[PDB]
């Protein structure tokens, strides 16, 4: 009964198109729901709200995604602070409402703030994937497979959850996991649909955790580098060592730089080489050495194609003792 009816609306999985929060006769009880405003704690401080209340005409609350708002105030904004994470069990579709006040094109997903932002639902929206800040993290297979295309800003995290996934077009200038930080390795290959770009001072992570080597990767696409890094595990010894493992379906072009960490290898020799990356096709020096890699009292180079000549479509580990 308060002039202004503040309430804090806790959704951290938003699993229906809206809600009903609150309803009164206002009549009888000279309690309106217009009077009240509804305080979002996931939504970073000051940021434009993903969540919109309506009036009914019958003094009922409900709650909504600013996505699919039809009385132009849409936007395709989730902006979570930090600590922060919100899961989409509802599937996002392209708006075709009305030019609007926050002038978006009614197809693009934006991820902004420090916080975690998890799509669990096939959603068919066809903009951009734009990925500011913070955490876009994957909660179903194939979550976007219509998206025009994912940007990753430095200091911002495509987590795949060890799911696949159609990106159509991947412009990586921050990181992109295979799966969360120390979680359990992964045994079937995570496939990404589409095309990568790798930004200098991008990552691909495939080493997500110390005790993981062995995950396998597949831009099922082309891949062309711009400077950035591409992180491997493995365990250094002869031809037989476990390795993470990079499998690109097109053309590798440009430069990426390949930083290799040692779990555990003591160093031997390799007679043809540990095959680390495979490509249908692959130009000179598309993949270059990050630093030195160092087993035991072995040192390790990174070359396309075996010790012998063979399969300069892939790339190699080869020792050699100092």
């Amino acid at each position: 009964f308060g002039n202004n009816v503040k309430v804090e609306a806790i959704i951290n999985n938003w699993a229906q198109k809206d809600y009903k929060l609150l309803s009164a006769d206002k009549g009888i009880t000279g309690f309106s729901v217009s009077n009240i405003s509804i305080i979002n704690p996931l939504l970073t401080t000051g940021a434009i709200d993903y969540t919109k209340s309506y009036i009914s005409d019958q003094n009922k609350l409900i709650y909504g995604l600013s996505w699919n708002d039809t009385d132009g105030d849409s936007h395709g904004e989730f902006n979570l602070k930090e600590n922060a994470e919100l899961t989409v069990s509802t599937i996002l579709a392209d708006n075709l409402s009305h030019h609007n006040i926050n002038s978006w094109d009614g197809k693009s997903l934006t991820k902004s703030g420090e916080g975690t932002l998890i799509l669990a639902e096939k959603n068919t929206y066809s903009g951009f994937t734009n990925i500011n800040a913070g955490i876009l993290k994957m909660g179903t297979v194939e979550a976007m497979t219509r998206t025009a295309g994912v940007i990753v800003n430095k200091g911002a995290t495509l987590n795949f959850s060890g799911m696949n996934q159609t990106v159509n077009t991947l412009l990586n200038s921050g990181t992109v996991l295979i799966n969360n930080i120390n979680a359990p390795f992964l045994p079937d290959p995570v496939i990404v649909t589409g095309n990568m770009t790798l930004e200098k001072n991008g990552h691909v992570i495939l080493n997500n955790s110390s005790s993981n080597v062995g995950q396998t990767y597949v831009q099922k696409g082309n891949w062309h580098g711009k400077g950035g890094i591409l992180s491997l595990g493995a365990v250094l010894g002869n031809d037989n060592s476990k390795t993470d493992r990079l499998e690109i379906a097109g053309h590798a072009s440009g430069i990426t730089y390949v930083a290799v960490t040692n779990e555990g290898g003591s160093g031997d020799k390799t007679l043809e080489g540990v095959q680390i990356i495979s490509t249908d096709s692959s130009d000179k020096n598309a993949f270059i050495q990050k630093g030195r890699i160092v087993a035991g009292s072995y040192d390790y180079r990174l070359k396309q194609g075996t010790v012998s000549g063979l399969n300069t479509n892939k790339w190699y580990l080869t020792s050699q003792m100092d």
